[PDB]
């Protein structure tokens, strides 16, 4: 990715990045990231499925302490 100007309502967006890193040249989740996924009911594996509404909803229940943003 690229840091820099601040886009569109980029917000989650950003943050699906850093839980979804792109290392092995394969975007996908983890048994971390997959067993919290299931308690919404999101039975999705790779990225590509998942809908901005699910992606800000994963993102949601993670929040970090560095980046507190209050909405």
């Amino acid at each position: 990715g690229s840091s820099g100007s601040s886009g569109s309502t980029q917000t989650d967006k950003a943050l699906y990045n850093r839980l979804v890193p792109l290392v092995n040249g394969v975007r996908e989740f983890s048994e971390i990231q997959l067993s919290r996924l299931k308690k919404l009911g999101i039975h999705k594996t790779d990225p590509s499925t998942l809908t901005e509404e699910e992606v800000r909803k994963f993102a949601r229940l993670n929040i970090d302490p560095a980046t507190i943003t209050w909405q």
